[PDB]
């Protein structure tokens, strides 16, 4: 139970809540054919686009509930330690980042982790104080776009619709940058099945930890886009 709510830009804290398209609450969305799929059941958002250079380090932070709700006494903030899943982050271009709908969008996925040597994107999440990192790609062409941040906590996937999806938007702005516009890209709701492997699955190994039998974890969703 966990949401997105700021974004960073090279080191610099965008704002609380600034350029979000936030839920009203930490619940997850666990119906990938719902639209709560593409930003989660939004209900509030603002009109603001952060700028975002082409080649910068693009944090985004989660909190188990918004702001001052959620203290650095809580032990399931940013994330319950149980909730062991990949974190993955998609970009869709848009011709205004505050002002599109989030329907019929050509995702492409940007960054992803998953399960390495028997440490979660989780764990990462969890040992940087609410803060998980990609770079924006370089050669990627500038402008308005979204950001579709997402965590998926697996310690309940073994049965259908038991995968917990923590998802939100970001608006930004692409500064700098290149020419490229993905050939492939995806559409949510569609990307994603319940039955994918890394959807529905069982992450409890042999002594019953959730190390997910030491096998490869597969990221739902497409490859990604690079430069
Ligand atoms: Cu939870």
């Amino acid at each position: 139970h966990t949401i997105f709510q700021k974004v960073s830009v090279n080191g610099a804290d965008q704002g609380q809540l600034k350029g979000i398209r936030a839920p009203a609450n930490n619940n997850p969305v666990t119906d990938v054919m719902s639209s709560d799929i593409i930003c989660n059941a939004v209900t509030m958002k603002d009109s603001n686009v952060l700028t975002v250079p082409a080649g910068a380090k693009v944090g985004h932070f989660w909190g188990h509930e918004i702001g001052g709700a959620a203290g650095p006494n809580d032990a399931d903030n940013p994330i319950a330690a149980s909730h062991k899943g990949p974190i993955m982050v998609y970009l869709a271009k848009v011709d205004n980042a505050a002002t599109t709908g989030t329907s019929g969008l050509k995702w492409f996925k940007v960054a992803e982790a998953g399960l390495s040597n028997g440490k979660w994107a989780v764990d990462d999440l969890i040992a940087n104080n609410g803060w998980s990192y990609f770079d924006m790609p370089t050669c990627i062409a500038p402008g308005q776009y979204l950001m579709r941040a997402e965590l998926i906590a697996l310690h309940n996937a073994g049965s259908q619709a038991g995968a917990q999806f923590y998802i939100g938007c970001a608006q930004i702005n692409v500064t700098g940058g290149g020419s490229a516009s993905p050939s492939n890209t995806v559409s949510f709701p569609g990307a994603y099945s319940a039955s994918d492997p890394g959807i529905l699955i069982n992450i409890y190994g042999g002594s019953g930890k959730t190390d997910n039998g030491g096998k490869p974890y597969q990221i739902p969703g497409p490859a990604l886009f690079t430069c």
